[PDB]
């Protein structure tokens, strides 16, 4: 069997491919365990197809995967997971920012009776200020999203068992947010402190925030139509004040206050088929998103269901 | 084969394994019917999935389903009735406030050929007013919703034949009202009056919200409705003022087309809103995916896979 | 085989069930064809149940099809359609409304290479003015929405061949209006002429809230065309504001500011009105998309082939 | 194993059919491999069947697909390429508007190594000024949605590999803009040029809105952006007039209420659907059910079921 899948995606990455397989090399072997490598080419414009072709003729533990187009890094990690097929699973980056060395102790982690062992740099290194508060405050909108609290500093390096791995599978999503979906999982998950070694606009982050936000919970769908329905009532009301403030008390004041109950009272009655309509909509997704209503981690006199 | 499937979510329930283990062993062993005991781990933190194991090491009849993390109640219930094998499927509580000896009746109306039978409160005893009120008016909202009557003080505690299992089981939604699908699989179903012995406040909204918009379209419907008729008299309105301003001239304030645009306007947004509300409740219907129909029973045909 | 299926909906048809069965047994036997009758129990009250299984153990032609509850007459016909293994099939209803007789002449139609044959009545002669208009508008307004322009004066009667039944199996599709579904399958399609007895003319009572409720299923459940027309005819008004708005804003800059101390409000109104409206629309349009998505019908329908073995 | 497949959807093609055989027959035969036409009848109202029946009788390349109605020439190809058991793909009218003698030159850049190989037109030439023009803004327009720069002057007329007729056949979309969804599973793609030889609203801006909105979330997201810097900028003017009426009071006339109560529940109402947007096109996205990733070739691994 394979015990282990370091899951590589390569978009025009080589001149790094020698050097990323020594130290692969390096780290994999004092294990004694049978591995796999699965590089994952995201359609790369460079030689680097080639050289992974020279590679796996050399070498019977990489594996490559060709996607057609250039999908993504997270598409490309997906389809590297799927094509993985050792008892852990851990998505590695192909520049070596992460370093492989830690591969080892993720390994240690997960023996220890773990299923998620995530890799959490030691603090930002890099990022400054601008990078930093907004990185914590992202992280604590979608800690209070999810009910399961992802470590923080978070990214793709991780160590995932056969069990997390069939549960992400076990999702048919095209709208993913990635750290959402692991902690939605909820098995017994860990981190490991490493520290990156000493050696992105706001266009490519709030798409990406984006993402986050809208497509893992309906929670901005359930503030608002909360917020909204708190006004449109708020506008209701004072609305019919306005009514019995004119019918009571004259109107002397200008001759067409009553548009200001118009303009509360569609308005207000507008808003409430919106919140309406969010509220369906909201449910609609979670129909759409087919989630299972539940994950299995462990049975005891009952054989796993088809 | 078995017979009765005892299904009970646990969460943090010790202290309370022995003692519920021993009365629905008590229970269970004047049945003569082969029957097992599926518990729930529900992802407790407490130590309850280690007496789990000790007495599924001890007692055959225990098996445990352990979930990924804690669910709820609602799924947690869900899974282990997934995973039962039993004819009639009975979920109950692990803190016993549901009195196990009632699956004696239970089990014989099941015998009178009753597909459901519910276990209803006799009372609620002199309770708060406030839930009196809510709770009757909750339960009228939801029997207007349905056209099946479920019976009102009604909680998990059922006996499910396992036809009404399957039935239940072909429902793919993920978003569930348990009552309503209960009252959507309109089999032979009965209750059973139970005397109990002698809230959050935001989960007891959430679950009005969910019976309210998570089972039907009547809401989205009584509204697109009332929004029609607002837009419509709203459209009639300005159409008049129109009229008012064309016929007699009016211009006392000298302005008398900002309320005709604000209702024209208005009102057309209001049609809008009404006509994607109607295609959202398609949408809803059709991602539901709920069958059609429901067969009970058969005569001359094989059942359709 | 079964050549023929008679599917019957059923809901408190007690002291219905002999005639019925006496009047189907005289024009089927007759074809010399083998045949079932399918009597879907819709959850009836009544003693139908006990009668149907009476029969059903007297007469071998008999299955029976018990609902769990009352679904209403479309979905037995769907229950009884997909419990019928017969090459055609014909819903009938247990009053004997439709004379089973024409059944035979339905089989004729059958025979000629006719895929769906309808029953369609030749008058209504039991609607005075209101029902027969509004029911010829409807039936253009739904048509218009079609394609195949199925005819009127026509119900459930009818016959479908294997294939006909097979492709609307092949919808899996909740929100359905079959009158619009059996046009959008097109397939060699006629219709035979019947007149409904006198002793069957009476008033029937339309109720009109159910009449409102299956015409808002029929316009709403089939096509786009309710939110196509919509989206455009709110498109243009969007547009008309915006337009206007811009011209206020410059005869305000133009001619000045002699408005009493507004035009700031009529601007601000048609200007977001506009805009909601515009949002409104491409809301309409990603939600009919959507909708079409979801019902997942198939892209097309194969009614023959030649050289090829059907996909699976 | 066939080696090519010709996919010809016709529509009252009579009086056509023995030409365009010929021509297809002159081409194929030189090729020297083995080919297929498929004959996707869509509905014809006319004696069209009757001469490919006989047809198919006489000659055995020729396979015939009958619908059971006209439902399109891009159904009518559909359902073509799903019968089409050839290695490579090539829809052709039936009217031969696209010369048959370029299958050749397809097959042959089939041979060079690409999956999809385009027949692209090298000019329209008689077209002067607003056809070219508006052809040329809606490919510019559609360009920024689709991932791959798809060639321009495109038609129908292309040679697609198995692999891509596969690929193509994993979309179960039922909102189908075939030039964008081919541009989405790129592979190796390419065109080659040739010569054609020597427009009612309801079907050129009905496609173009297709193409727009039933292909991509572009035109959705570019508003729900727009819409929502217009509710910012009106809350924030609200805001603006509310801190003006607060200071120096109101020396407009004492009607500027209205302007604070239009702007807020404009701004508010934008923002709700904002936020219905973004969620629709989320359920857009997943109910277009489209594959996360394609794979095109694997090297010691096995293709996943
Ligand atoms: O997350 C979980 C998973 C499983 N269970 C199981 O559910 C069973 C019964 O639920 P329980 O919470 O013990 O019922 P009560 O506490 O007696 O009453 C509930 O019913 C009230 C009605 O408003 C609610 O306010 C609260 O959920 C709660 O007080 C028990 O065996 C539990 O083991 C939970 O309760 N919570
Ligand atoms: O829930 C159900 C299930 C099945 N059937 C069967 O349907 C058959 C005939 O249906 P029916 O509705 O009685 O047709 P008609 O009598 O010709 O016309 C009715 O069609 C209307 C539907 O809009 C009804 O409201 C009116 O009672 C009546 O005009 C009968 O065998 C019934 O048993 C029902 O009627 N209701
Ligand atoms: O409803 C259908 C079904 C199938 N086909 C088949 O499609 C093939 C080619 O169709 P064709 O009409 O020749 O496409 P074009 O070459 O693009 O020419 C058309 O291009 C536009 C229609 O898309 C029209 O504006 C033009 O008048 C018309 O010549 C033929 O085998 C037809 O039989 C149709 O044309 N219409
Ligand atoms: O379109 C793609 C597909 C894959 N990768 C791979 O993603 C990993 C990290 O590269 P990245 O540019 O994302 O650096 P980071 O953002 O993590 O600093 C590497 O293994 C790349 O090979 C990429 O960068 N772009
Ligand atoms: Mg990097
Ligand atoms: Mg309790
Ligand atoms: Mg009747
Ligand atoms: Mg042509």
């Amino acid at each position: 069997t394979i015990e282990l899948s370091i899951v590589i995606p390569m978009y025009n990455e080589e001149d790094n491919l020698e050097h990323l397989f020594a130290r692969l090399l390096e780290v994999l072997t004092p294990l004694k365990i049978t591995y796999e490598i699965i590089c994952v080419n995201d359609g790369s414009k460079d030689k680097t197809l080639k050289q992974l072709i020279d590679c796996y003729q050399s070498n019977r533990q990489i594996k490559i995967v060709n996607l057609s187009r250039n999908f993504g890094k997270e598409i490309a990690l997906s389809a590297g997971i799927d094509y993985a097929q050792g008892n852990a699973v851990i998505p590695i980056d192909a520049d070596l920012q992460d370093p492989p060395e830690l591969i080892h102790e993720l390994v240690d982690k997960w023996r220890e009776g773990y299923d998620i062992v995530y890799a959490t740099r030691r603090s930002r290194q890099g990022e400054t200020w601008v990078k930093q508060f907004t990185a914590k405050m992202f992280y604590k909108v979608i800690g209070r999203m999810t009910e399961i609290k992802i470590p923080p500093n978070t990214g793709d390096f991780r160590l995932m068992d056969r069990k997390v791995v069939n549960a992400i599978k076990q999702l048919p999503e095209r709208t993913r947010f990635m750290k959402g979906l692991f902690a939605w999982v909820g098995y017994r998950q860990t981190f490991v402190l490493f520290d990156r070694e000493p050696r992105w606009n706001y266009w490519k982050l709030w798409n990406f925030a984006l993402d986050g936000i809208f497509s893992f919970s309906l929670l901005p769908l359930k503030v608002w139509t909360y917020l909204g329905s708190i006004i449109s009532l708020l506008s209701l009301a004072y609305a019919s004040f306005l009514i019995l403030k004119t019918i009571t008390l004259g109107v002397d004041v200008p001759g067409y206050a009553s548009l200001m109950v118009a303009i509360l009272f569609l308005g207000g009655v507008q808003l409430i088929s919106l919140g309406v309509i969010g509220e369906y909509l909201g449910r609609v997704y979670e129909e759409v998103k087919a989630r299972p209503l539940y994950l299995v981690s462990d049975l005891w006199g009952l054989e796993y269901l088809p």
